[PDB]
């Protein structure tokens, strides 16, 4: 009896893994008696856990093993390729697939969080101190860059006008999802003395959303008036952010408890809400604005516990990421092998975005910012996110419902150099704005 | 401008309302978004939340305002009456519904919940000093309960013995599920020295369920062999308690950290799991035994930390009870308004617990309790709970799929009484115990 004698005393190395797997077979096993639909294998529910525990340990990768010697590598691209993976494979991509409804509303929903996060970390006195220019690094560039792409593809690829303006429209945006957690954590470190230019940045690459998806849909329509449509729409979600800011201002008082958890939740839910309400009525994109413009009045609310609801929007946040990144990365299939001269893309959107830092640069040259300010404002301008692949999505679906071949191609090269786009400019830039972080404004 | 600034300081009377209202309606939005299936005000989950409400907010009336002043007022009656209530009127009865199978395993759940609370409770040496005690009023005054309700139903109701002993074993039949937290609560307080009565009474209130159902069956059958099923069963259930006791045993040890909450969800999981899968497999109640078994057998594990994961558990029942409650009192429709002279009905379930109290008596003068023991345990053992409507909720369903009048009016009977003295005895009972407690083991 020597191997009872000595498996007597229990091994933690061969006894937590086992006790591990037990928990969650139980949990799995509960979560599939109370539902048994999306829930199988081949489900929906089972598809967004394994799709979150893929991109989780292709961040955890990329980035404790393979890391390059002075630059740590970002998690972002591991999430990515971790979606590009998911998504590319026939015999992988069969057994796991997500509803399109469910995917946009996480999407709607990370952009939410990562919103509310942006604003609540927001410093005051930023607006009042300099305001124009924020709003001329939120205008112009984004109008310059559109205009720019669309001359770079016309005489180029030989599609109208109105095909070159909608790619333009929408290779032309930046989405805050990618650059916001980069500006929060500069601001947390700090180096010599934050003159509200991390919060200058949140701000100015917060609500040209509104306005790119307003050229996008007016675009859209004339290729198949709504200018004003999309001027009320920033009026509605200003009044709506405005309205609901006299409820966090006094509803959580002293005499409540738990005033973290609680005060998290009101918010995070109303952002929500608000979203899927500007979503459902007929106007998306103004909950972007709206969520803002209630967290800077959280903040005039002077709710001094920024930090301790900060802490936890930061980790639900981080949970969010990597699923938001997957189901960014995970919409490729179609195009997996399609080489179609796709180096003509590559050189306009790398055009684009070189026409992108030039005008930034510019567009900072006013005062303040010296040198290293300005070139640290003109890399941080660069990256996208979300908004471009939905609203690629879109373009698409709306494409392949009254269209012909030729409209079906043209939408078809659209998404794949905007998603290319996204693979590239994304992952490359938050590296880049992370190492040069510490190396730039000291 | 004097009413504004009067109300300039917030005022918690009217605030914290508010609040509460906001987080309420937000979370009931979030469900419903989730799900728009059965979260409608006329779906399943609403209904049971309501039920879930209705039943504490009736708990709490029943005890914190009328309470008689010796005797403080149960929360079981107010439980049942709200049950009762809910069910029996017709305009409050077609908004809110529930699914049979979602109640039959909400009922499953709870009786194993009450049962492993039981059992983590139980005191060791308890067997080895007395079971022969325990054993004899776990098998003796069932059957001796069962056979005198037979007898006095017939020659008085003129149904034959089949329906005569189909009564006789619903109704001789005592469920832990309303005695169990008097036990564990007079454990908790102490009288004198507590020689392993509440851990016998636990022990012996326990697993005559087996043998209730296995008559049952057996008589159903006999009205349309199974008692070596029955016997099957009762060793499965020990072998698979015994099997699953190793893994408590040792899987969580010293290592591992938060002890208590993966030990408390490892456990309840385990024994829902056990019990659903005796269920489905085609022998429901073995898993009653089985989780018994795996507690007592954790308790030979030497967890130490009981009063850890009793707390736990301890909360987890209170949540549960009064859903379960409501759930058991929320069946009673068909009968609202039936009198077809119940009063024989009454006379016969009186005179079969006063025919259970004087052999429970008689089987408790064997050694160790004088008079005062054997008082409180023969009222001990009187009270009834969810397995008298289970079992008559099945002979209802088998009744009425291949039956005639007699038969289904025979049924209405069997159900109407089972239902009446469910109603009476258990609240009483409870009670009754709750009161003597401290006026009869000092």
């Amino acid at each position: 009896r020597r191997r009872q004698i000595h498996a007597c005393p229990p091994r933690g190395l061969l006894a937590r893994v086992i006790t591990n797997v037990t928990m969650v077979i139980l949990l799995w096993a509960v979560v599939w008696s109370v539902t048994g639909s999306e829930c199988l294998p081949g489900g929906n529910l089972f598809g967004i856990i394994m799709l979150f525990y893929c991109a989780i340990i292709g961040g955890k990768l990329f980035g404790l093993i393979k890391l390059p010697t002075l630059p740590p590598l970002p998690p972002l691209l591991g999430m990515l390729l971790a979606g590009f993976l998911i998504r590319n494979v026939p015999v992988i991509s069969d057994n796991i697939q997500i509803k399109h409804k469910w995917s946009s509303a996480l999407r709607s929903i990370a952009l939410s969080v990562i919103l509310v996060r942006a604003g609540l970390g927001l410093d005051s006195n930023a607006l009042k101190k300099l305001k124009g220019v924020c709003v001329r690094l939120s205008l112009g560039p984004c109008l310059i860059e559109a205009c720019t792409s669309a001359v770079l593809a016309y005489f180029l690829m030989g599609l109208p006008w109105q095909w070159g303006f909608m790619l333009g429209f929408v290779l032309g945006a930046v989405s805050p999802a990618v650059v916001v957690p980069s500006m929060l954590l500069l601001q947390e470190g700090g180096y010599g003395v934050e003159k509200g230019i991390p919060t200058l940045l949140m701000a100015a690459g917060s609500f040209d959303d509104i306005l790119a998806i307003t050229g996008f849909n007016t675009c859209l329509g004339m290729a198949f008036f709504n200018v004003l449509k999309g001027v009320l729409e920033v009026i509605i979600g200003v009044v709506t952010g405005l309205v609901l800011g006299f409820f966090i201002q006094y509803f959580p008082s002293s005499d409540q408890d738990n005033l973290v958890w609680k005060r998290a939740f009101l918010v995070l839910g109303l952002s929500v809400l608000a979203v899927f309400s500007s979503t459902y009525f007929g106007f998306p994109g103004s909950g972007g604005l709206c969520t803002l413009v209630t967290a800077f009045l959280a903040g005039r609310g002077w709710a001094s516990t920024k930090t301790d609801v900060e802490k936890v929007i930061a980790v639900a946040w981080d949970i969010f990421q990597p699923l938001l990144f997957g189901l960014i990365g995970a919409e490729v299939l179609i195009t997996a092998l399609r080489p179609e001269t796709i180096g003509l893309c590559v050189a306009t959107l790398g055009i684009a975005v070189l026409i992108r830092i030039l005008v930034t640069y510019l567009m900072v040259c006013f005062a303040g910012f010296n040198i290293k300010e300005k070139i640290f404002i003109s890399f941080a301008w660069l990256p996208k996110a979300t908004v471009q692949a939905a609203i690629g999505s879109v373009a698409l679906d709306t494409a392949r419902s009254h269209g012909e071949k030729q409209l079906e191609g043209y939408g078809m090269d659209v998404l794949t150099v905007a998603f290319l786009s996204i693979i590239i400019t994304a992952p490359v830039g938050s590296l880049l704005i992370g190492l040069l972080g510490p190396r730039l404004l000291q």
